[PDB]
């Protein structure tokens, strides 16, 4: 799909800015390229994204408010910050939201280590034990989650800086880290009703449809 390919181009460009255009030296870029190939993105399109100048485009993070007092984080890569800012504000405003003024940083980038509910010794890890190990590893928060199977899991949240150390300590303490990742976490969440939920989805969809948007984050529970 052409919209998918446009987003995947933005992701290639952002990965080249962070680690260079050689996927042998940039594992994040290598993962994106694999996904591109899995979606049947033509080589010509991949190469054009790969060979775009590292200095082209501005990476942008805009905060806004949606329907029911929700909070939004709009992640974008644009050739014109002013057009992108005006356009995102227009999309927010036309769908009942608003652009947050100033330096409201309602979302924080955080590290996230996912780990299974079983020790190296294949013994159960209950929440109380996950919490004690989180203290010892320097994790800021622990969430109980489920994957698509489904099956139980633990999400250990930390300072984005410390992602490296925490995964390592969790492994040294006997836990089984499945995956590492960066996520944008809001300070608090809101609950929306049905009329507000459908509106929020409409606004989010409109923002995802904008050409420069990579991702939209929200605090809707």
């Amino acid at each position: 799909r052409s919209r998918i390919f446009s987003k995947l181009t933005l992701s290639i460009r952002l990965a080249v800015k962070e680690g260079g255009p050689n996927p042998e030296n940039n594992s994040s870029l290598a993962n994106i390229l694999e996904l591109c190939r899995s979606k049947n993105m033509p080589k010509s399109t991949i190469e054009s994204a790969l060979k775009t100048e590292k200095n082209k485009g501005i990476y942008l993070l805009y905060e806004g408010r949606g329907p029911g007092g929700s909070s939004l984080l709009i992640e974008a890569l644009s050739n014109s910050g002013p057009k992108c800012h005006l356009d995102i504000k227009y999309i927010l405003n036309k769908n009942g939201g608003m652009m947050a003024e100033g330096a409201r940083h309602f979302f924080d980038k955080k590290g996230v280590v996912v780990v299974g509910v079983e020790d190296r010794e294949k013994k159960a890890v209950n929440l109380e034990r996950a919490l004690e190990l989180a203290i010892e590893a320097g994790a800021e928060d622990v969430k109980e989650a489920e994957d698509e199977e489904e099956k139980n899991l633990f999400k250990f949240i930390c300072d984005a800086s410390s992602l490296h150390q925490v995964r390592k300590k969790l492994d040294s303490l006997g836990l089984c880290p499945v995956s590492c990742s960066m996520e944008f976490i809001p300070h608090s969440k809101v609950q929306l009703a049905e009329p507000e939920l459908e509106q929020a989805a409409h606004l989010i969809q409109a923002l995802n449809n904008y050409e420069d948007v990579i991702h939209v984050y929200d605090n809707i529970e």
